[PDB]
């Protein structure tokens, strides 16, 4: 079928989780949480990078999924990152 890549719900969950426990969002954190997915270790520090200049810490999953959809270098960088399937 092709299923999808790493959309704005899925990472809004994730980053969640991050600000929930007070950890730093890093590529080496992303990475740890991407497992079975296809992803260039230098796009997840660009991924990375635009996510921390968003300012999301405060925010809950579904508001956070929210502000990652209105950032238009962001959405270009999720729909590249697939799974291995």
């Amino acid at each position: 079928q092709g299923m999808d890549f790493l959309t704005s719900t899925l990472l809004s969950g994730i980053l969640y989780d991050g600000f929930k426990n007070g950890v730093a969002i890093t590529t080496g954190f992303l990475k740890e949480k991407l497992h079975g997915w296809i992803v260039d270790d230098t796009l997840l520090e660009t991924l990375a990078y635009k996510v921390n200049t968003l300012e999301l810490k405060d925010y809950g999953e579904h508001v956070i999924e929210r502000k990652l959809n209105e950032s238009s270098e962001i959405q270009q960088i999720l729909k590249l990152i697939q799974p291995e399937q």
